[PDB]
């Protein structure tokens, strides 16, 4: 009956375009769904090195690894076996914008995480284009169900080579395949480390836990 357990496997395979830089990259990775952790190794196969900051992408390589307390409807774990979809527009302050969609199977233990990335206009002598971020900031995502589906809305910045800050407006639309109990408006806080990169690989770990507000 419990179509998720307590250790799962991950595969990811994304392609994508920069500012008509090609690339594509495959992954593995570790995770405890119940528990909100995960961890990855990626490893660039095209356009490597990546000559743009790795942080863009970091965050599209799953809610279904977030801490669910009862009382808050788990839209993620429930859409299996049959899984879910999302989309997600990137609005950095710079103008740099980014689309990216993703598919997500089951396959017994074993995620599978389909995902496609297109980012323009992103300047030259950018953070991005110059590799010249460090981290996201920890965030707190906002869950609201709109259209009957589960939509996720954060506003993140990137830490930058000697401090400062870098805006992006995250907009996630989730799409379950399947009828399940609709959550209520909720946050889930996160926080991703990029460890390790040197443009072809690199490893990320990310904590997630869903919480309410504190009526």
């Amino acid at each position: 009956k419990q179509y998720i357990p307590d250790d799962m496997e991950l595969i990811f395979h994304m392609d994508g375009n920069v500012n008509g830089h090609y690339f594509t990259i495959v992954a593995t990775g570790k995770a405890k769904p119940y528990e909100g952790k995960q961890n990855l190794k990626a490893t660039v196969t095209k356009g490597a090195p990546l000559p743009f900051s790795t942080d863009i992408l970091s965050t599209v390589m799953n809610r279904c690894i977030v801490h669910y307390p009862p009382g808050i409807p788990d839209y993620f774990k429930q859409s299996f076996p049959e899984g879910y979809s999302w989309e997600r527009t990137f609005a950095f302050e710079d103008g740099g914008f980014c689309t990216v969609s993703a598919d997500i199977k089951l396959k017994d233990n074993c995620f599978i995480h389909t995902s496609m990335f297109h980012g323009t206009n992103f300047p030259a002598d950018g953070p991005v284009m110059q590799r010249k971020t460090i981290q996201w900031e920890k965030s707190i995502e906002k869950m609201t169900v709109s259209d009957g589906i589960v939509k996720g809305d954060i506003t993140m910045f990137l830490l930058l080579e000697g401090g400062g800050k870098y805006r992006c407006q995250f907009h996630t639309s989730y799409k379950a395949k399947k009828v399940v109990e609709m959550p209520q408006s909720h946050y889930v806080e996160h926080s991703i480390e990029r460890t390790n990169d040197d443009g072809t690989q690199f490893e990320l770990n990310e904590h997630a836990v869903a919480r309410l507000n504190e009526i």
